[PDB]
């Protein structure tokens, strides 16, 4: 049938995701005393593309007493921006989970998370001169990594997109497993607190740069932000207000099942976990011909629970993810390189059987064809750059 592109297409996809680094990388900052941090994230832009944001983290204690200095590990978000329908006001209600990982198979502090904590978010900021400040209140469960908090921008119309502030607007709330207790870094450093420092460059546009005081008064605790803003273009995504709100949506029953049809190319063994071993044998029949430290590192990506294999729902999650983002030209264009082997522009009958064939697949001339046949916008009898972008979405 067509669900043949459906198929193959998530299984390129999904070795896209697993080549990318799309988490909070935190690392041991010995020298300020703390830990520094890396992300990279995905706007998605008013229908069509992606806006990029890369951010460069600090965070150092406030006060004296002992902290703890992690391994290098990630934390991993999952955001939801809603509306309240009663709120006149420009407001973001969010909702959020988040959760340590990244190292495979206990402070003072960690004892003020133990259930729902009160929170304050107070921020002031200045993007290109245009001044705001928004307010926002909620609770924290780190127990299960949750927040759900409700934001108001108190100067009346906000003029950069709310998803820009999110980052900006509590990282000691993140559930950290029990193996990685010692680890948490954000919670060791309660009740008196961490600043927190970051840069943020959204690609071909301005730059945030924040700074933060995260501690605890009485009973709730505070976050309270600066932020400025600098080189933004009137016309761009930020200002010009051309970003996505909407978190895309949930999984059809039939999506989850095109994910499934995927996952099963890499369980070759029908285990329902992904092993090394196993990922290799796609990689190797596609082309590529990674080393068995790469591969260790590519499942740490996505392997919550350590165990060192991409479990089904690890997979399910995974896939989830990549579909809710877009992925950027560049990355679409490895994805075309793929089956473009020659790399002329253009996807022949030719290479899209040798693709498949690789990936144990039989398929008679017809049905080759047929897909061809399937995406052949103009009808050149080949798949270019533009008619497999269509036909990836
Ligand atoms: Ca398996
Ligand atoms: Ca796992
Ligand atoms: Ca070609
Ligand atoms: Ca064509």
């Amino acid at each position: 049938s067509r669900r043949k592109w459906n198929k193959t297409g998530h299984a390129v996809r999904a070795i896209g995701r697993l080549s990318s680094l799309e988490n909070v990388y935190i690392m041991a900052d010995k020298q300020k005393n703390g830990i520094k941090a890396n992300f990279k994230i995905r706007h998605n832009i008013e229908d069509r593309g992606v806006q990029l944001a890369y951010h460069y983290q600090q965070n150092t204690p406030i006060g004296d007493g002992p902290v703890l200095l992690p391994d290098n590990h990630y934390l991993s978000v999952q955001s939801k921006l809603s509306k309240d329908p009663n709120e006149k006001r420009d407001h973001m209600v969010l909702l959020e989970f988040v959760t340590a990982a990244g190292i495979t198979l206990v402070s003072k502090g960690e004892e003020l998370f133990t259930g729902v904590v009160p929170i304050l978010v107070e921020l002031d900021g200045d993007v290109n001169g245009h001044k705001f400040s928004v307010s926002g209140e909620g609770e924290g469960d780190a127990t299960y990594g949750k927040l759900t908090l409700k934001f108001i921008c108190t100067t009346g119309k906000l003029p950069v997109p709310w998803p820009t502030l999110v980052t900006t607007l509590v990282q000691c709330f993140s559930r950290y497993p029990d193996h990685m207790k010692q680890h948490d870094f954000f919670k060791s450093a309660m009740p008196e607190g961490y600043i927190q420092e970051r840069t943020i460059f959204f690609k071909d546009d301005g730059n945030y740069k924040t700074r933060a005081e995260v501690k605890f008064e009485g009973d709730t605790l505070v976050n309270r932000i600066e932020l400025k803003g600098i080189d933004f273009k009137e016309d761009g995504n930020i200002l010009g207000h051309k970003l996505e709100y909407n978190t895309r949506d949930q999984l059809t029953e039939e999506q989850i099942a095109e994910f499934k049809e995927a996952f099963s190319l890499f369980d070759k063994d029908g285990d329902g976990t992904i092993t090394t071993k196993e990922l290799g044998t796609v990689m190797r029949s596609l082309g590529q011909n990674p080393t068995e430290a790469e591969l260790q590192d590519m499942i740490n990506e996505v392997d919550a629970d350590g165990n060192g294999t991409i479990d089904f729902p690890e997979f399910l999650t995974m896939m989830a993810r990549k579909m809710k983002d877009t992925d950027s030209e560049e990355e679409i264009r490895e994805a075309f390189r793929v089956f473009d082997k020659d790399g002329n522009g253009y996807i022949s009958a030719a290479e899209l059987r040798h693709v498949m064939t690789n990936l144990g697949e039989k398929l008679t001339d017809e049905e080759v064809d047929e897909m061809i046949r399937e995406a052949d916008i103009d009808g050149d009898g080949q798949v270019n750059y533009e008619e497999f972008v269509q036909m990836m979405t």
